């Protein structure tokens, strides 16, 4: 088990375009085109993302491109925030796979919002943290696909996922 079986598992596949749980348009394994309201914009993303008139289509082989790109985007934008980054680098490796996943879902800035749970996940506080993203807009938006990491965040172990 590791971060990309584990995102696999959290964001599925989908091989046309759809609206997440956000109401945000999406492909692959959790790819957001874009956050506008016109599918055409999304639809131009998506030939851009890949090279190709798609059209709203794409293989497995490009979902996994794309998926790695986003996985390493996830880590890189981790490591360039102030505030993520020495969160993240007191955490534990199976706590950092929660962490990635978050990012991968919320992005960045959404993330480095949630302050006092920043603060509980770096003084260790397990309990409290899980209990305050239990609360998030995420996870009564999307709770299904972060559940597993939430439980994660409070146990430091892969027994979600298994
Ligand atoms: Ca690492
Ligand atoms: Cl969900």
């Amino acid at each position: 088990m590791n971060i990309f079986e584990m995102l696999r598992i959290d964001e599925g596949l989908r091989l046309k375009i759809y609206k997440d749980c956000e109401g945000y348009y999406t492909i692959g394994i959790g790819h957001l085109l874009t956050k506008s309201p016109d599918l055409n914009a999304a639809k131009s993303e998506l030939d851009k993302a890949i090279g190709r008139n798609c059209n709203g289509v794409i293989t497995k082989d490009e979902a996994e491109k794309l998926f790695n790109q986003d996985v390493d985007a996830a880590v890189r934008g981790i490591l360039r925030n102030a505030k993520l980054k020495p969160v993240y680098d007191s955490l534990d490796a199976v706590r950092r796979c929660a962490a990635i996943n978050e990012v991968f879902q919320m992005g960045v800035t959404g993330v480095a919002g949630f302050t006092n749970v920043l603060r509980m996940l770096q003084q260790k506080r397990w309990d409290e943290a899980a209990v305050n993203l239990a609360k998030s807009r995420w996870y009564n938006q999307c709770p299904d696909r972060a559940k597993r990491v939430i439980t994660t965040f409070r146990t430091g172990t892969w027994d979600a996922y298994k």
